[PDB]
């Protein structure tokens, strides 16, 4: 398991490039890759996966697009196609 105050706290910077803001800047990033490489086991995340989901939902800014590429053009290893549809608890480590 992990800590969801975390989840989205590593995002704090990056909230805004996911809201349609300018981005991702260089200080969101950083915090991209804590929480990727935090999420090492499968319980790990799928709660940290869930916990953004449901954070999302109360978000009307929300920029799915960012979202996907946010993790992408911080150069990160990610070979799924970004769904907020998915079902994150069915996913392994
Ligand atoms: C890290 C693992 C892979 C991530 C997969 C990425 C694909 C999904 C991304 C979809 C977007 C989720 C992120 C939404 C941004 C966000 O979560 O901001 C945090 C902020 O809203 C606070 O969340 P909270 O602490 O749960 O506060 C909730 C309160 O209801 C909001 O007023």
């Amino acid at each position: 398991a992990i800590s969801c105050g975390a989840v989205t706290s590593d995002l704090s910077p990056c909230l805004t490039y996911l809201t349609g803001g300018p981005g991702p800047s260089p200080q969101c990033c950083g915090g991209v890759k804590k929480l990727l490489a935090a999420a090492n086991t499968t319980p790990d995340r799928q709660a940290a996966c869930n916990c953004l989901k449901s954070a999302a939902g109360s978000i009307t800014k929300l920029n799915t697009n960012n979202a996907a590429a946010l993790p992408g053009k911080c150069g990160v290893n990610i070979p799924y196609k970004i769904s907020t549809t998915t079902n994150c608890n069915t996913v392994k480590f």
